[PDB]
């Protein structure tokens, strides 16, 4: 595709430039660019890849926000407000299906260092959550169980294989269970999660940047209780 | 074209939505299809074109002096920066290129209001400045003469029926001297017009917003000098 006649290495410089510059979208596309190469990506990629990805669906997310809001304010007249909820609406699903080909297509393989196997199930868990803050009916059903699948086989492997102050098993609770409260309507097994995890962290803290999940963590268990 | 379809109302109340949720890219987009009616614009709108370009091109101009100065400080390796950084330069031409045929095509015309003939004229002058500020050669030449053309129609015009405090005609001149300065290489041109302004407006100030762009217009002095 677009990139398909640039050297892998060029790529990831390119994509730091992007950082540099503060254009995620510009960044995205290098990284998409990279992954499609077929190589598996270094711990150092990985995290250009979701940084990118990120940023761009998370200005996504906020325009989807300010629009709702003011398609609820207008329940109480014109459909222009609507119209465009659904054009960013229909944005942010394309670059969510997008990350979502990268994913099935080519980053995780049921072989792998493992601890990114994880990365990369819980980066599909996150995507697909956001897919589900927008959809309705049975898209909203499918995408659920979805999320949940993932989430969960990064559940697995997460206890299996890493230690409980392992930002990266933090993180993927901390996200598995927002999805538990905020998606599923499950507040129970929210809470338990959200208790469990921060517990056996709490425990093993004196082996100091895992601490800032942990901030969240239990800030969400303040409004959840 | 992709707005043609659209009621010219709701083209202007889209522009505020994606102002609310800071889509500078889609508030361009619509603004471009208001114009594109052949309405002339009320003030209100006017601010809404100006705001709405004024941020697309201006993270443009951002990343492409990241870039620049990363290509600096690679002069003492490989293409990719100077690949990406003219990437950058492509697409802030395409933007300006854009501006430029609207104020061409539509909104400048020798009839109206007088006191926004000018907002456009400057306008215009801002646009083709920013082409200088990454053009060389003839091009660099050219992109020159037309800065120069318009920056000064509407000096004449603000002088002979604007009075020295209008945030326009201070804006204006502010502008008409940074080009003096940081584009056409002639400071004593700048220095005169940075004085003369910020006089006959400290002259005047008996009359308290405008005095924003007169910290800017001595703040421009103390490098000058
Ligand atoms: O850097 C981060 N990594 C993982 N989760 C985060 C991070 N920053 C914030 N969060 C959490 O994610 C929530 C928003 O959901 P998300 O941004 O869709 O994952 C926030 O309310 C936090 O609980
Ligand atoms: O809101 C504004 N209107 C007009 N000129 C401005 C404004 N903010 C900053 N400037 C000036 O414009 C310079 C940058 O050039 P410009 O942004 O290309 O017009 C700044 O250094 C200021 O002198």
């Amino acid at each position: 595709g677009a990139m398909g006649s640039m050297e892998r290495a060029s790529l990831i410089q390119k994509a730091k430039l992007a950082e540099q510059a503060e254009r995620y979208e510009d960044m995205a596309a290098f990284m998409k660019g990279a992954v499609e190469k077929g190589e598996e990506l270094s711990c150092e990629e990985r995290n250009l890849l979701s940084v990118a990805y990120k940023n761009v669906v998370g200005g996504q997310r906020a325009a989807w926000r300010v629009l709702s809001s003011i398609e609820q304010k207008s329940n109480e007249k014109g459909p222009e407000v609507r119209e465009y909820r659904e054009k960013v609406e229909t944005e942010l699903q394309g670059v969510c299906d997008t990350v979502l080909g990268l994913l099935d297509s080519h980053l995780i393989k049921e072989a792998g260092d493992a601890e990114s196997r994880v990365f990369y199930l819980k980066m599909k868990g996150d995507y697909y959550r956001y897919l589900a803050e927008v959809a309705t009916g049975d898209d909203k059903k499918r995408i659920i169980d979805s999320a949940r699948s993932a989430y969960q086989e990064a559940m697995d492997i997460s206890k299996k294989e890493m230690p409980p102050t392992n930002p990266i098993r933090l993180g993927l609770a901390l996200n598995f269970s927002v999805f538990h409260y905020e998606i599923a309507n499950s507040p129970e097994e929210a809470i338990s999660l959200a208790k469990t995890t921060f517990d056996e962290a709490m425990a093993d803290l004196h082996t100091k940047d895992s601490t800032l999940i942990m901030q969240l963590l239990r800030d969400n268990l303040t409004l959840w209780t």
